[PDB]
């Protein structure tokens, strides 16, 4: 019965080298996945040139703008609850609006300044910064 413990636990420990060494030894999709992202700037390429022969973001961000300058002019002094009304004049009196106003143009601002490009960019670097054979590495050095 003691023979047979050694070797069964022989071979179990046989069996976990080898499957560490299989670990180690698989590293190719890691390889691949920063490979997509190198298509990706192909993507882009292309997106350097179609706003180029489109101009589809510049509609986009005079549409975002003009989006942006009827939600600032939706006057609330000649709404319903007029006594509420007098909440705008009290504005008046307390800059509120010029804060909303400053407010609707930093989003604005910051919207404009997200686009199909920095999203492409921060994609590909989320992409080339995550290494699994590091993660790999360390699961099979750990666990033992």
């Amino acid at each position: 019965a003691k023979i047979n413990f050694n070797e069964k636990l022989s071979q179990l420990q046989t069996y976990m080298i080898q499957f560490d060494q299989y670990i180690k030894d698989s590293y190719d999709l890691h390889d691949l996945k920063i490979a997509i992202a190198n298509i990706i700037d192909e993507i882009i390429e292309k997106l350097k040139s179609l706003d180029e022969h489109y101009h589809i973001r510049v509609n986009l961000v005079k549409t975002i703008h003009d989006l942006h300058l009827f939600i600032e002019n939706i006057d609330f002094n000649k709404s319903g609850s007029s006594t509420a009304s007098w909440i705008q004049n009290v504005d008046t009196k307390y800059q509120i609006r010029i804060q909303i106003q400053e407010k609707l143009q930093q989003l604005k601002r910051h919207i404009q300044n997200i686009d199909i490009q920095h999203l492409a960019g921060k994609l590909k670097q989320h992409i080339e910064a995550i290494d699994v054979r590091v993660l790999l590495d360390q699961l099979g050095t750990t666990i033992s």
